[PDB]
């Protein structure tokens, strides 16, 4: 992470040990579940890429998942290099402009990453960009491991609409798909894969029922 | 959040990462349960709107619930604007008076939010007002998801009064209803939806029995 | 809470957010169980009444229990007022002597509460006194909710003495009763409500057996 | 605990509230289990006797166990007094030499305890000595409450050697006995109280098999 | 651990108590499981060998495992001594060069360990080297205690590929074996020890199927 000192200067305040342990506990227990994506974002707020690489290193034991994340980072960096090409030869006496691998923290030191993070002329947020690249790698793992496709998800005959909705949405989240497919699924596949007892009522509600009105009406129905 | 420095000046001390992770853990596990409302209030004490927006952003994945909360904030702000209209043209060289969206932190920076929070002439508590608007959005979600209406709640024949009371009140909390309906329900629906074995005794207690005397008398009855 | 600065001066360092969340978690999960009493004492060490009122406010949703605690505080304060009556008219230029509601923090500010807490002439520990008043309110709730009276508690025929002792004592704790009734119960009701197989041995031990010798002798008996 | 200031001086930094809550949670849940002994040691590192007495006070509700611990402290102090008798009349203008109850923190203030802890001429570690006395009291409670003697511990016919070893050692730990009895038990009672299917193999291993070779060989056997 | 002061000087900031408690909780609950290896690495980041010895001391009660770790440290140190032999007689007025046991922290003080950790001429990372030696001792314990060999691991007939893969990999991790044996096992033993229903499909996928394509294809198959 980064701390400030009198005069407008900046320094490094390393990610703490019990914050890294928590990241490890969220990954080991939830096994790269959907919640692994947000837990990471928060435990990484105010931190720099070097420390994001330490967090991943502590969980490096997982290798199928860390292979997927590593692949993504290399790609995004290449695109950064393509759309932000070397401006030209570098005038000396200054810090080079950030390249794709520096955002990652593999070829670059934390101080250079902090100088960009707090560069008066044009500060580059090296820290937030890398977290996002890593979050696409974590999200793909969730979809890879997701145990149930949404089409299979259904309601126990005596099971209620709320728990079924909870399970149906859990999967829709991990199955990123697209937001429009989600709208069709949330307004139809929920009613279609439901049992008939609460469907009659989900149909009575009307057309384009909202979830607030689908849950209120089916409370106790079955 | 906000920190003070020598001379009476103020600065920003960002909400910490493991406090945001906890907010995420309370939402992911309890699934916008009733306890999500208080956990938030406490994890947000001493914090400013910008940081309240970060907490919500980490849990932004939940979208049906964050749609309900977002709707409420826009409304309250409009009412703030209606009852606290623009005083007139703004004399220059000073900070504008707070508008509805500034309390939210969408159109306004933290420093302006802190200057109001600690404005010597008329300090506006931008931070506490927004938390309350958000808490009405969270509370509506609890009632939307509540799995059981109180009328259905009853006592297992061999189940005791204490657990039944615990389940009956859990729902009464989430079903905000009104405090008077609560008094009628707490003094009648509890006895009526109970089994007859402990009801005989709940009737022996007398009229307007208090809970302290309804629980003491039915300890072991059944 | 209270912090000290160069010169012998004192200031306020508010109870932290994740300490308040823990108090909320202990109350929501244990449901005003016996452990709620000590958790509170510890999370309130070094804190002042204002902050004790914030902790209770976060859990204010619980109302039957907060009605019992509120009743007790008003009483103790009245007794404080009765045995520590207004000394007389107050010489001006100084802080008034503490009244019953100031100990609570309802009519008084934290600074006045801290000035008494650290008054050189006669410092009044406003903070510890209020916590105790609140702990009597919390303890009454535990006894109100206690699910099992000790007389009913018995040993499963195949159940051991240790678990039965654990359950028997759990209730004796919550059923404050008096320490002497406890001695009679701990030396008799334990043996009497036990099964006969381990009682024969609890009788062989001798008269006035101690728990250390009642548990050692019945390890494996049944 | 103890903090240092410019000039070589020392002060008191009280044990924090959420560290005391954890000690309470480890005692309430594990019920003076074996792990209560180490949890305490760690939560007490850098702390002084006064703060060790606060930790015990928060859990003072438990009284059979706190009676056993209290008895031990009085004894050890008496032995300290016997082998470290009053040197003679005390020259004035200095701090007295530590007595048995001062190590406990009952008759002595924290500052005196810190002056000894950091006495240039002959610093007495009042803090660590008392923790050890308390740990003998906690360890006796574990053995008092231990639910199963090792001789009874055996292997389910379909149960594996690893879980049986885990249960057999759990008890051997709490049953301090002596290290030699432990060696005889760990090399024999484990094989003798095992089922015959894995014993044949535990015998094939050879004589004086080590645990590393008893567990590797019986992995899958049964 | 180590802190820095004005002038470029360094000091010691001891490992905190609740960080040591967590290490104890991870060892007591997971019982020297695979996750014990990473939890340790993180809770030890920024710490020095003396503090790594305190963490191990708190869990010293476990003795079969601490015998395995202790054996390894002695060996690695001997190899350090062999490949980094005494340079010769030591010029006086300086700190000796680090020996094998100093890296451990048994014969050496923290200040000397910190002077090497931050030696301008040739800083020796005494802290990280010892953690690695300890991690080989912890990893051997995991393999010793591992309850299931991978060959036995199979898929319940109605069990899915994902959970079976999770269990199969859990063991492959703890059974360090070699990375090549892992590739053969991950591409064959998974399919071979699977049930026939999902194997038909795992065979349809093609030759050298990747896990991402073995999990996607068998989602719902069985
Ligand atoms: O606020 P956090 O980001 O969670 O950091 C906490 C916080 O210390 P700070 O207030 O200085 O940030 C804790 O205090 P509380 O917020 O709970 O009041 C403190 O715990 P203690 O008060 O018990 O000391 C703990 O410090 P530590 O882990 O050394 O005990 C430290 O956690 P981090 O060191 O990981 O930042
Ligand atoms: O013991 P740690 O490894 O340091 O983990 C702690 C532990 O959380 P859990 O009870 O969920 O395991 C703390 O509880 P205690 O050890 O103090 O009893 C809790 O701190 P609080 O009780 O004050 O809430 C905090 O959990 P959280 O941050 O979610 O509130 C969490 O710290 P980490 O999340 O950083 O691991």
């Amino acid at each position: 992470p980064v701390q400030q000192t009198g005069g407008g200067n900046y320094i490094h305040v390393p990610l703490s040990p019990r914050t890294l342990n928590a990241w490890v506990k969220l990954v080991e227990d939830k096994k790269f579940g959907a919640e692994v994506v947000p837990g990471f974002q928060a435990l990484s707020e105010g931190c720099t890429p070097y420390d994001i690489n330490q967090m991943l290193n502590c969980v490096g034991d997982h290798q199928a998942a860390m292979q997927i994340i590593r692949e993504i980072i290399n790609d995004e960096a290449a695109d950064w290099d393509a759309q932000h090409p070397i401006p030209g030869p570098l005038p000396a006496g200054q810090l080079r402009d950030p390249r794709g691998s520096d955002i990652a923290g593999t070829t670059s030191t934390v101080e250079e990453q902090i100088q960009w993070m707090y560069r008066p002329q044009n500060p580059v947020p090296v820290g937030n960009i890398y977290r996002r690249w890593i979050q696409i790698g974590l999200q793909k793992c969730v979809r890879m491991y997701n145990p149930t496709n949404i089409l299979d998800v259904k309601q126990g005959p005596k099971e209620p609409f709320q728990s079924y909705v909870d399970r149906f949405y859990k999967s829709l989240r991990a199955e990123q798909t697209d937001p429009a497919v989600k709208n069709w699924m949330t307004q139809t596949l929920l009613i279609q894969n439901a049992n008939p007892d609460c469907k009659l009522v989900l149909k009575g509600l009307g057309m384009n029922p909202t979830l607030e009105e689908m849950l209120t009406a089916c409370q106790g129905v079955g």
